[PDB]
């Protein structure tokens, strides 16, 4: 005997069957997902951080003017200045035109702070997704691992179980991301040797200790000002600093489908998409599903704040009355609005907060809490102004 | 009793079971998908449109040397010259010993037409996918909603149904799109402050009414021409206009898997990918599936026009003979060619048009109509020439 | 009667049921996947290759100076050089005791070698995914095709089979790729008219025989050097050549989930993600699944070489003892490490090599071979240094 089924891939909402096998005492099977880990394969492209300008001591020369070649230094520059500031040794000896040539030069190197303050630009692709399912068969509790890259057969309670491959493997991570501290961003970060001044990627290197530093800060050598010889130049404030102010909110809180982002190994947790098929040694006869959901009534929607076209810029609040504290499912029956989370715990208190998203100022959608519906009407403000860069 | 099954996620091709429950009258269950809505979470990055050049009043100098600073306007440009020597003096105003001077300047602002003619660049990620399934149980017809972010239990006809989570949620939308009018494009549009002259994103601002206008039109101040003082300059014709001619065909007609694009709320409809699992209170004994497909013969393929390496640039036409007007499935058994639609209605007329795609000039694939096969042989022309920009 | 099930979408690991239909001789059903083809819809954006500089013969002129307009040529340039009149050579060339003029010009065109040595930049999106399943019903062997864009009903052995739509359609290809020879890369290649000098896309054209050549090699006209008239200029070595050295490893060996890349028609094979649901005319009573996996013990992990943050830069080697040569499944129970392949053949020899990936120098994960586990401890070196471009 082999009975096949399929449970939802959502952490929380359980599967509860009432296995009444003709012999005696009836078993109460119950398996639910408790975790979901989708780790991508980060392929570090490069890292960027505040830069540091470096200008060595200048070469004071006479009319015996020199000409600077070109070395291999990040954004390296050099300019021979003909005819600069009246001062001299001996009694103005040079002579031969120009009066005084100046060999000014300066290049770039990543700030001494990169080590403990830099962002990373990885190229990630979903590598594997596994989930932990806790099955409570009668008087036995066991946790099984389920993947996408293959099924998994296990024997629990003297019964054979086979948790077929997860239907799909959805990822909230794009193919190009940027990891800063504990934050993760989905940015189409400029390629390696393609950074632009005053913008993310101002300077670029494979790693902090790397030796392939690339920069493009628009370092421009200026002509010396009479008085005390020094090296004047124009640049463009650390794009990295600029990015810090620009870069919006992280994925950490904009992840769809209730997906939760984490940073150390970098992964998406409890992402709610799909189903997990199972099968056992029992006739579809002994099987009988149980569906006991918290009955709720007097639903009421109330939108506090809401922002126009921005990943979940709205905030809905549902008031209600329940008969039993539990865990309900939330949905939107209007394509004009989308819900971030896909579930919410229902407490007898009567307060549920959800984040929604829409691109229509003044939208009118209908949210749902289990089997109850309610309308939401709100007026949203357009997205914040950007932070204009060096104009 | 709980019997589990799974129907295809394609609008049209139905599921038909013959439930012969030993009791009396045999029931004829039939459930099929009728719609599919996958809405993404657009996160407006910026919008662009035809720009408008602006030139302030020219600083008609004379006996002075007014120098210019750096205003905060969009891509400000200021240059001061020493000419305009047609004459124009008089002496009573400028009895100077030195020659003339003139400070010309200009900046940019989005054309007065952006309001009702601009494109938008959103950053979208699949937010939710739901489908409408019409189940016709015996003498009862009911429509149920099914999602990915959770299952859904419903009671219909005194029988309990549970439409498990949709297998997967495929999206034809990339992570960076551009919405123009009723069209949608998959473009890796340049980032915010990174627009280039004569190219899409010439100018950029969060919103039309925004106040963070960014531009890079390569505005260059030219030296005045003797005669009537004015402000000469070089620029680069509105990249936006250029984009209009460049930007190929929209996704609206290149969407794979028969997916249909829509614009107001922005979503993909009837996308045909996946399956929808269900379960009821009935033994696998009373259940018996029915599969009555239109039998077709004398299949014949004929390729009219075909373009090389371009999203569905070919057009196949199948002639045939059917026994009953119905709805068949179309497939390609040769990796060298791919079919856009995944289904086609079979009329007794005998004419079916399909769009195919391949990257091989002179390909030889085998299309299929239900259970019938036929070969297709055609010779394709390479893709159209691009529209070279300001050379 | 209709019994539903679901088998894993992995080429190799089979499905084996023991159909004991009360009548007589027991049938041994066994169906397993043998291939998987996911072809995308490449939409050729443009191709690039080594460029060729072109400077025609110069126009030796007198003080009767000419002025060069502007033609339509790739990166076309021209500059009228005043008093650059090389001066002297034989007879009389411009007696005007002032200055003559030099009309120098040069443009670009793709090297004569593009035809048989160029890369291609396509814009690809999953078009269709089909799999070949070999079902061995009793004393009959038949191969059925299964897709995502629809189900498929077939009759084999006098029994009706319906292979529902594949759960999902995962693709290792991004939305922007580059095909070179037999290699495929996932590169966010610069758009059409947006190429940069000394970088991939130096020059760009829809096709090799195209007539929309675009270039941006930073061609700069230099002033002639006294002696033998010629045309001096500065450029930037073929970005294409640079790309050749830069472009890391191809997808061909970094494809996740054991996916295998191919080049002629361009597709991903045996990608191991998902499940394939089936159903027949038999009670869940006659059905009984069989799971006979090779029992292995004395597992031992040994990491040879390992590279930091790079798509599968590590190499694990498992030693062991088996009871029967077979085919096991490999997994990682530590989010800090991911396995490339999702299966491995188990020979009595005792040697299994796997590629893993992690972003943590000095990681400690636990790999698995069927039902056996083992720890892996290794220390990895950071990613190679990039290849700094024209500094
Ligand atoms: C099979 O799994 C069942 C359910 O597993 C759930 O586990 C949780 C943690 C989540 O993962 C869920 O998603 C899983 O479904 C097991 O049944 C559970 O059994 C435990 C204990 O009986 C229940 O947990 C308790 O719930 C009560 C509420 O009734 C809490 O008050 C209680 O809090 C504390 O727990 C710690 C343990 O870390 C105690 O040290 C602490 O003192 C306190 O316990 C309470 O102590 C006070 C005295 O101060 C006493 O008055 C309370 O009676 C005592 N509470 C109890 C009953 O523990 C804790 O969270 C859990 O609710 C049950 N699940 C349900 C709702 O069915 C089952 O045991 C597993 N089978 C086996 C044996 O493996
Ligand atoms: C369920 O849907 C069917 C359509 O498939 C409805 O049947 C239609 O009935 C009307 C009048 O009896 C006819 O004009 C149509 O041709 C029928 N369609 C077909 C093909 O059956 C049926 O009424 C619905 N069930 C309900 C709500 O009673
Ligand atoms: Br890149
Ligand atoms: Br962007
Ligand atoms: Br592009
Ligand atoms: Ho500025
Ligand atoms: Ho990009
Ligand atoms: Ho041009
Ligand atoms: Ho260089």
């Amino acid at each position: 005997y082999e009975h096949s089924t399929v449970m939802p891939n959502v952490v929380g909402f359980p599967y509860k069957a009432h296995i009444e096998r003709p012999g005696y005492s009836p078993l109460t099977l119950q398996m639910q997902v408790v975790e979901t880990s989708l780790e991508p394969t980060l392929n570090l492209e490069y890292i960027t951080c505040e830069y540091k300008t470096v200008v060595p001591s200048p070469y004071v020369k006479c009319c015996g003017a020199s000409e600077c070649s070109t070395k291999e230094k990040p954004d390296y520059q050099c300019k021979v200045y003909t005819g600069v500031y009246p001062f001299m040794w001996g009694g103005a000896y040079c002579f031969c035109d120009s009066e005084n040539t100046q060999l000014s030069e300066a290049y770039v190197d990543r700030s001494d702070v990169c080590r403990h303050d830099h962002a990373s630009a990885y190229k990630a692709h979903t590598a594997s997704l596994k989930a932990k399912v806790r099955v409570m068969y009668g008087n036995v509790n066991q946790t099984v691992d389920v993947y996408v890259n293959g099924d998994h057969a296990v024997t629990i309670g003297g019964t054979q179980f086979i948790f077929g491959p997860l239907s799909s493997a959805w990822t909230p991570f794009d193919n190009k991301i940027v990891v800063y501290k504990d934050e993760v961003f989905n940015q189409d970060f400029p390629p390696y040797g393609s950074g632009q001044p005053g913008r993310f990627g101002d300077i670029q290197s494979r790693t902090v200790e790397s030796n392939d530093l690339y920069a493009n800060t628009a370092l421009k050598l200026a002509r010396p000002s009479p008085g005390m010889v020094h090296v004047p130049y124009t640049q463009t404030p650390s794009g990295f600093k600029y990015w810090l102010k620009e870069k919006g909110t992280a994925l950490n809180t904009k992840a769809p489908f209730g997906c939760q982002i984490k940073t150390n190994p970098v992964r998406a947790m409890n992402c709610a998409v799909g189903n997990i098929p199972v099968s056992m040694n029992l006739p579809d006869s002994a099987f009988t599903r149980i569906v006991e959901a918290p009955t709720i009534i007097d639903l009421t929607c109330t939108v506090a704040t809401c922002t126009h076209s921005s990943d979940f810029g709205g905030v809905l609040t549902l008031t209600y009355k329940t008969n039993k504290n539990g865990d309900c499912s939330v949905h939107s029956h209007s394509n004009v609005a989308t819900l971030q989370e896909a579930t919410a715990k229902v407490k007898t208190a009567g307060k549920v907060t959800l984040h929604f998203s829409t691109a229509s100022a003044s939208p009118s959608f209908v949210v749902s809490l289990c089997s109850a519906r309610a309308t939401c009407s709100a007026s949203c403000e357009p997205p914040k102004d950007h932070i204009v860069p060096y104009a």
